[PDB]
């Protein structure tokens, strides 16, 4: 009764698992560990300062932003960075995970690994 | 009954809106979107590694720190940075929003835009 | 009844105080202010991108990661950085505070000061 599990599918067919815990008027969502995204999962694979991961699945998830430590692997480099992440729903009802970064690079993302991320808050 | 709205005024006459949600012994405060501060809103407009925004308004707000992604516009540059922010009350009862940054610059702030910020926690 | 106080000891004999607040199924832990660690407190004092602080004390603390602003003093430099921190328990039941950073440096930590840190969440 405390929690529910859910998931999303990425464009490349990856599964993002999460668990939601209701704490009265708020919900805390924790993502599954060892999450890795391919460049193919992003709307654009360019390593921009705003990245969009379109999602599919059964239930919307709309959150405040949370801090993550991510690793971005490009052909030539490895970038280890604190980023902010947020689950948002599009005007077309399409769920997205948005990743906000400090510095745009003219490089293509091969992988993004989430090392660790703070729990996500939603105000229900 | 769950929440209350409040606001602060900045030195330049800007309005910071917020909504507070009580979750038993804690309060979660969410700031209004699209917040932009002028250099004139800071105690000092120099782009120091600690920035202070003095506030006026009806009710104190004292919080733990939260992470934000901010944009700092100076005459010559645009800096997009993760920062920590915290609402604190001064020894004189003056409320402040404090912004803590990584790197002091000898430049004057024209604008600070909050792109996104994690909710603020207070332990009541 | 709302809270409990606890502490850990560091290798150099420093005391980390904390206060835990239960909010139904979650616990919020706030660390004592003015925390300073010596290089001697780390498993390795090299300024790596993952730092481990072994702890002793009466009660495990297992948390999600939280953002901190830290100052790292080395012989030659002062680094002011946002980092993520997390309390984890080892396979041997040894509690650790882990600090995750962006950039490894081939320098020895003299001190790490926590300037400010977001509260820690545990899902009980
Ligand atoms: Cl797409
Ligand atoms: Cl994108
Ligand atoms: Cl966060
Ligand atoms: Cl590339
Ligand atoms: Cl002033
Ligand atoms: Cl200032
Ligand atoms: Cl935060
Ligand atoms: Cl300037
Ligand atoms: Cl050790
Ligand atoms: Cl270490
Ligand atoms: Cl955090
Ligand atoms: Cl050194």
């Amino acid at each position: 009764v405390s929690y529910s599990d859910g998931h999303f599918l990425t464009k490349s067919g990856g599964v993002i698992n999460f668990r939601k815990t209701r704490v009265t008027s708020i919900t805390i969502t924790i993502l599954g560990e060892f999450l890795t995204f391919k460049g193919a999962d992003f709307k654009s694979s360019t390593l921009k300062d705003e990245l969009l991961i379109p999602l599919e699945g059964a239930v919307q998830l709309n959150t405040a932003p949370s801090t993550a430590l991510c690793i971005f692997i490009t052909t030539d480099h490895v970038y280890r960075e604190l980023c902010m992440m947020q689950f948002l729903t599009d005007v077309d009802k399409t769920p997205f995970l948005v990743v906000l970064r400090s510095e745009s690079k003219h490089e293509t993302i091969q992988y993004m690994h989430i090392v660790t991320v703070h729990p996500f808050l939603s105000l229900t």
